């Protein structure tokens, strides 16, 4: 069953997140529209063996990754996100912070998955910059993948939200942030994905990823 | 008399910089305004003479600052402002400022705005920022930098005011001097002083820069 307990220490910590449409009426008027977010303690687990089928296994795979470890880096993120905007023409973009006590040099891939099988992976890596007292790793308008603009113009052309349910139950995002310069896994998020219900949009729901 | 020509080498190059206004709708939606900016060759010049009085003067003044040079990095700044946004008070909105620096040197750098009211010093505002390697370069990026209450009341004085030429009258006497400095070493590495009018473009904000000259 759950097991709720706080992370510990890692040597990277997600501070900020989000995956945005931002689409401009005018040169200096600008519409943001977000689909989920984090950063706007105690955490329960959920066992890896509910989740193999969802993420790519075998060379490389979570399972692989998770042996590796270190095991407290490795994360479950449910998200409930907010579909609920205009599509009209627009940058389709992600946002993201990380913070260290260590200046490293640190690459983060996502793998965007349908039934478990990777289908698009982005790398991107990032120097350190030294930001009131600790060090920082900032994304600020990273381009989303084709797929993914497709796959939310798919969403929205859906009636009601169980069949949106159905789409995203079988779609998945393994982000796995890595030290460049040893490999180390800093770590590792395993997102799972629903449509909000809730009339203040886009929530979500972190759980520490456990064999036992 | 203008003398056009290019700025040559500096060790500092501004690629961005906005001043705008974010209001959130929801926790999932946002709007942004830009009031002006930069960013979105042969300059021409200004004679500096004609602007020292509308900047801080005597002891780190305008004056002092142009003749320490380097002189290629001192600019006039003339912006045209696009102050058709709602004000938002009481809602959760943020006045802010986002800039973009590069450079092939790694340095700590300051950058220093302050807000004259009929050529004196109102407001200070020291940031200071350290370098980021990417791509090939040194960046130093500043995305939401809160801007000073003088310039939030300012704002919605202007945007009260009936007609564009009344807002271009009181901004007569209402100037910025930007200075960006490498902290360790005092070298100024790029001064910008800013006079402003409003817009009158079908486009929004617009902006045109000028070298400052002695002569
Ligand atoms: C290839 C780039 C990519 O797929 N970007 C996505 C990355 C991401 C991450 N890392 C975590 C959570 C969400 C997202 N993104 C995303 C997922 C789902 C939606 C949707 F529910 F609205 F469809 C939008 C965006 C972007
Ligand atoms: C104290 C902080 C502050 O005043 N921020 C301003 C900085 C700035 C700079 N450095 C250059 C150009 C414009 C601005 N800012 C600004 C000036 C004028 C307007 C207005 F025309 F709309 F009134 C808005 C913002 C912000």
């Amino acid at each position: 069953g759950s097991h709720m307990r706080s992370i510990g220490t890692t040597k990277l910590r997600l501070v900020e997140f989000s995956a945005f449409l931002e689409q401009q009426r005018d040169p200096d008027s600008y519409n943001k529209h977000l689909f989920v977010h984090i950063g706007h303690p105690l955490l329960e687990s959920v066992d890896i063996r509910q989740i193999y089928d969802k993420f790519p296994e075998k060379k490389g795979g979570l399972k692989e990754l998770f042996g590796k470890g270190p095991q407290n880096a490795f994360f479950l993120v449910k998200f409930w996100a907010d579909l609920n905007c205009n599509i009209q023409d627009a940058f389709y973009g992600v946002t993201s912070q990380y913070e260290s006590s260590e200046n490293m040099t640190v690459t983060c891939s996502t793998k965007v998955c349908s039934f478990g099988k990777q289908v698009v992976e982005k790398v991107e890596t990032e120097y350190a910059r030294f930001e009131n007292g600790r060090f920082v790793y900032r994304i600020n308008r990273s381009p989303m993948c084709e797929y993914m603009i497709n796959f939310i113009h798919k969403l929205k052309h859906l009636p009601e939200k169980y069949m949106m349910n159905s789409v995203l139950e079988n779609f998945t995002i393994l982000l796995v942030v890595t030290n460049r310069d040893t490999q180390e896994t800093l770590l590792c998020m395993a997102c799972v994905f629903e449509v909000s219900n809730s009339e203040h949009g886009a929530q979500h729901h972190i759980y520490r990823l456990v064999k036992d």
